[PDB]
Formats: C-alpha cells, sequence, structure tokens
C-alpha cells in the first residue's frame, strides 16, 4: 500500500512514549483536520528500509540517531530544512547527531544515556567500581537477592563496560569515521568482555538475562542493581521500588563510556505528506506541550527543547544520565553502524554463553564490523555465525 495522502503515520519503538505521542496527534487531528496514526512494530528500524524503498511505510520514522545515516545514504529521507529560529529552539549538539553529509536529515528530540540504576534499600551505597561488583553479588547472595541484572542480549547495554578501558567503534579522524579502524578488538575491549564473561562464569550473572528478566528482577527488589536508560523509569516509579540513578561504575579505574543516542524523527522521503509532517514535528512535537505529553508517558532523558530541558532539569535522574552521556561518546550514524551493531550482538552473547572465547568473539567481530552489508539487516554477512564451533562440555 503506497502512502496515504492527507493523514500522518508515524512508527516508534514500543520502548517510548508512543500512547503520549499519540496524544500529540490527536491535537493535531483537532488542528488540522489530519488524522495521525502512531504504531510501535517490532524491528520498526528493520522494517523501514524494506517499505521506504518500495514507496510504502510510515511518514515519520523515530529511532536513536545512529541508523539514521543509513537509510539517507539510501535516499529514504527527505532533507529537513528547518530555519535557524526554529533550529535555535534546540540544543546545537542536538542538530549534530542529525548531520549526514552536509543535510540535516532528521529532527533530534532527546539525548539518550544509560545509567545505574539501583535500589536504596538493598544498596544505599552504590558501587563505584565493576570490580567491586563480585564480592557485592556474594554477599547479597547469602542475603537471598543479587548484586546486578541488566539485558545481555542488547550490545548497547554492554557497550559500556567493553568501551571502558579502550574500545571504540571506528576511529574518528579529520571530520569522519575510519571504516577500515575498527577497535571491538583491542586490549581494553577484550579486557571489559573478559570481564563480563567472568562475571557470568562465576555465576553473578546468567547469560540469558534479557530486557524483560533484568527489568522484572529489579522492579520485584531481587537485584539490587540494573543497568538502563530514562525510558525504563516510568516502571520503576509505578513498582514503588526506592531507587537512585547515578554515575556507571569504574572499570580499570577509567568511566564506563555509553554510546549516546538522540532520539530522532525523519521524514520517509516517498511521503507525500513532507510537509505537514514538518508542521507535525516544528509546532506541535517540539513544544513544552508536546513534548511533555510523551515524556509523561515514558521518560525522554535530556530533551532537545531548551525551554522544556530547562523545567525537567532539577531531576537528580536527568543530571545522572548527563553525567553518564558526557562520560560516553556519541554513536556513529555511517551506514556501517548497523553491520558494527550485529557483529558485536552475536560477539557478547557468543562470549557470554561460552560458545566462543572472548579473543575468538571479537577477532569475528573485528572482521565483521567492517564488512558492507547491502541490506538493512546484514542477512548474509551474518551468515559467518555457521563457522561459530558449539562447546559441547
Ligand atoms: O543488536 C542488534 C541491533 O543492533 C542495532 O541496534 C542498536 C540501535 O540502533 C541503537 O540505537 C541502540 O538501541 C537502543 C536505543 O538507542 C534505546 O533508545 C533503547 O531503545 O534501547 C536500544 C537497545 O535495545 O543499540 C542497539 C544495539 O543494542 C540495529 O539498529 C538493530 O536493527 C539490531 O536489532
Amino acid at each position: 500500500m503506497k502512502i496515504e495522502e492527507g493523514k500522518l503515520v508515524i512508527w516508534i519503538n514500543g520502548d517510548k512514549g508512543y500512547n503520549g505521542l499519540a496524544e500529540v496527534g490527536k491535537k493535531f487531528e483537532k488542528d488540522t483536520g489530519i488524522k495521525v496514526t502512531v504504531e510501535h512494530p517490532d524491528k520498526l528500524e528493520e522494517k523501514f528500509p524494506q517499505v521506504a524503498a518500495t514507496g510504502d511505510g510510515p511518514d515519520i520514522i523515530f529511532w536513536a540517531h545512529d541508523r539514521f545515516g543509513g537509510y539517507a545514504q539510501s535516499g529514504l529521507l527527505a532533507e529537513i530544512t528547518p530555519d535557524k529560529a526554529f533550529q535555535d529552539k534546540l540544543y546545537p549538539f542536538t542538530w549534530d547527531a542529525v548531520r549526514y553529509n552536509g543535510k540535516l536529515i532528521a529532527y533530534p528530540i532527546a539525548v539518550e544515556a544509560l545509567s545505574l540504576i539501583y535500589n536504596k534499600d538493598l544498596l544505599p551505597n552504590p558501587p563505584k567500581t565493576w570490580e567491586e561488583i563480585p564480592a557485592l553479588d556474594k554477599e547479597l547472595k547469602a542475603k537471598g537477592k543479587s548484586a546486578l541484572m541488566f539485558n545481555l542480549q542488547e550490545p548497547y547495554f554492554t557497550w559500556p563496560l567493553i568501551a571502558a578501558d579502550g574500545g571504540y567503534a571506528f576511529k574518528y579522524e579529520n571530520g569522519k569515521y575510519d571504516i577500515k579502524d575498527v577497535g571491538v578488538d583491542n586490549a581494553g575491549a577484550k579486557a571489559g568482555l573478559t570481564f563480563l564473561v567472568d562475571l557470568i562464569k562465576n555465576k553473578h550473572m546468567n547469560a540469558d538475562t534479557d530486557y524483560s528478566i533484568a527489568e522484572a528482577a529489579f522492579n520485584k527488589g531481587e537485584t539490587a542493581m540494573t543497568i538502563n536508560g530514562p525510558w525504563a523509569w516510568s516502571n520503576i516509579d509505578t513498582s514503588k521500588v526506592n531507587y537512585g540513578v547515578t554515575v556507571l561504575p569504574t572499570f580499570k579505574g577509567q568511566p564506563s563510556k555509553p554510546f549516546v543516542g538522540v532520539l530522532s524523527a525523519g521524514i520517509n522521503a516517498a511521503s507525500p505528506n513532507k510537509e505537514l509532517a514538518k508542521e507535525f514535528l516544528e509546532n506541535y512535537l517540539l513544544t513544552d506541550e508536546g513534548l511533555e505529553a510523551v515524556n509523561k508517558d515514558k521518560p525522554l532523558g535530556a530533551v532537545a527543547l531548551k525551554s522544556y530541558e530547562e523545567e525537567l532539569a532539577k531531576d537528580p535522574r536527568i543530571a545522572a544520565t548527563m553525567e553518564n552521556a558526557q562520560k560516553g561518546e556519541i554513536m556513529p550514524n555511517i551506514p556501517q553502524m548497523s553491520a558494527f551493531w550485529y557483529a558485536v550482538r552475536t560477539a557478547v552473547i557468543n562470549a557470554a554463553s561460552g560458545r566462543q572465547t572472548v579473543d575468538a568473539a571479537l577477532a569475528a567481530a573485528q572482521t565483521n564490523a567492517a564488512a558492507k552489508c547491502n541490506t538493512a539487516t546484514c542477512a548474509t554477512q551474518r551468515l559467518a555465525n555457521f563457522l561459530v564451533h558449539s562447546s559441547n562440555n
């Protein structure tokens, strides 16, 4: 079905405040007569380039900024040309995240970083270092609890530890990323992943732990800490756990270095509703009332809109988000990013389960993080996984 003129269809991930975004859509329809339909399909960031290539899909797509360079390189995004006054309503660093080859390719919404979230009743003094976590888990285990649970299935969550002692994605030099210099298999990456693998070998974490499992355990008071972003705070508030949000633990004396994402809204190049989409984003969403609706549903983090960011800034959870962001690094947005993420996901999963050694896992990741994907999902490049041998212990 080609995109319908005279309507807006919006895709946003299921962990964000889509019901709040729908309220903004209701206001848009009231004021303009144009219906807005908000959807949260699974794997939307993989599905988008497939449907958009055929002239179909949403008018507006929301994701962290890292996926957008790939979309832009494929010609799937409309150029964004806000006037300089509008640009001035948002922090200039947020616009920098949505630039690709000299053009703006999306509207920035909010800056996201992972923090350490901890249960103040179980653990009034959170650990400053990763190194002290094994001993903390041993102590808490004897008490019927555990130290730490977080999603080990998505590399976003383990990256801060991999990067802490020197892991990196692509070297940046002279204003551009060098896709022939990948840093997932240097001494620092090896050290970080080895520490994670050892936490698992020593039974302080389980390799199968995922987002739902870690969320449930924290929100039910079973584990003292988790690692998550601002979107997760809503469900924690509902649980009534007495929690803090703080700086991530250091590793080998170095700060954990999360990859920072800017939630961004791009416009489908095939949309016959480009001007309506721009009106929705500039005049309705990127306003105090618009972001309030979304943020009240699931917190956005450090919002791009200066006026609303100022209202929220006193929140120590946002302060902690910004503290972790500044110790981290903006995600590249280059087309090669998806290949990087698939490669690192497989490395962490294989190393964590004992399917491969850390050195074997990261050696493979270095090879394939660089490899060029012709598709949004890297399906053929991921066939490399047939080479991996089961442990068979
Ligand atoms: O691991 C497989 C996965 O890799 C890529 O996903 C990455 C995202 O592109 C990246 O933005 C980040 O995603 C996190 C969001 O930024 C955050 O808002 C929240 O939604 O959590 C996400 C992590 O689950 O990190 C992931 C990598 O973990 C790739 O684009 C995906 O297609 C692929 O499934």
